């Protein structure tokens, strides 16, 4: 029988609570009290969120904003020559209407709003690690699952662990394009009571590209997955001519190993979003 799955975007509020939150023995701020009682503050935000709230602002603190300061200067300075034309098109879009500045961290709400007309894409905080198959199920309903804390001040350079930084530098941007927001829709849509190996397949799908993928774009490499567009070092290794990239090709791409303490082995390319869209629609239907 088919497992349990949402039909429609409340339904989400009986999945997105089963999280595995912070508390990491090595994360930076594991010794830190102060942020442990942070990181709880987060948590229970998006613990008590439910579809149709308002996604609770957050007043964050001047060391948050340092963090999210110190890391937005150094990935702008790349993304001129690293990022895809979508990305760069749209985060001008986010700074003027969303706030996004060096010494302003920018609301979910905000930033959900802004989504929702220009895609429908909306989001939802979310409090700790979801399954695979509940992270993708969001995507059926053009949810994006947010996290909403900030990493420890201490290294503004640790990205194993996604923060808000990662969502809103990384993700946003590009869920604001057309393309690449039916694009993930369609995993999320593929994803909804499927096998346990397709919905496997799906999130190796799905980390190649929207985490870790590239484009060639007037025969140029560019970035656009998040999970490169928040990392300023793995950013620039991915176009540097030490990484090692494959043509995105589904039935092969779901078998790479996803890799989440050191860079990738390896980089996937596709051609464009429309592209990706179509060859994850034949790949789809061999896996029912
Ligand atoms: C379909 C995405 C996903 N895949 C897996 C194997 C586990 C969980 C999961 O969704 C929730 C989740 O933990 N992640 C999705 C969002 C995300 N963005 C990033 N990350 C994640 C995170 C995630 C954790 C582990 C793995 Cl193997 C993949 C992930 F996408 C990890 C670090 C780079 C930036
Ligand atoms: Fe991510």
């Amino acid at each position: 029988s088919v497992p349990w799955f949402p039909k429609k975007i409340s339904d989400l509020d009986h999945c997105a609570n089963r999280v595995l939150m912070y508390g990491d023995a090595d994360h930076p701020g594991f010794k830190d009290n102060v942020y442990r009682k942070r990181r709880k503050y987060f948590a229970d935000l998006a613990m008590n969120y439910k579809h149709g709230d308002p996604i609770p602002k957050v007043e964050f603190t001047e060391e948050e904003i340092k963090t999210w300061g110190t890391v937005f200067q150094e990935l702008n300075k790349l993304y001129p020559t690293h990022a895809c034309r979508e990305y760069l098109k749209n985060l001008p879009l986010l700074s003027k209407y969303c706030g996004y500045r060096e010494d302003n961290i920018p609301q979910l709400e905000d930033v959900s709003n802004f989504l929702k007309e220009r895609t429908g894409f909306s989001i939802r905080p979310v409090a700790g690690y979801l399954s695979p198959r509940d992270f993708l199920s969001g995507l059926a309903f053009r949810v994006f699952h947010c996290t909403q804390y900030v990493r420890h001040s201490s290294d503004p350079f640790y990205t194993p662990e996604p923060d808000t930084c990662h969502e809103l530098l990384g993700h946003v941007p590009l869920l604001a394009e057309p393309s690449f927001a039916q694009f993930s829709q369609e995993i999320g849509l593929a994803s909804l009571g499927a096998s346990e190996e397709a919905v496997q397949k799906l999130a190796t799908c799905y980390f190649f590209t929207v985490e870790f993928g590239l484009c060639k774009q007037d025969g140029q490499l560019r970035v656009f997955g998040a999970g490169l567009l928040s990392s300023i070092s793995e950013l620039k290794h991915a176009l540097s001519g030490h990484a090692k990239v494959k043509p995105f090709d589904p039935k092969i791409t779901c078998k790479q190993e996803c890799l989440i303490t050191t860079f990738q082995d390896v980089y996937f390319v596709s051609e464009s979003f429309e592209d990706a869209k179509e060859k994850m629609r034949e790949f789809t239907k061999t896996i029912k």
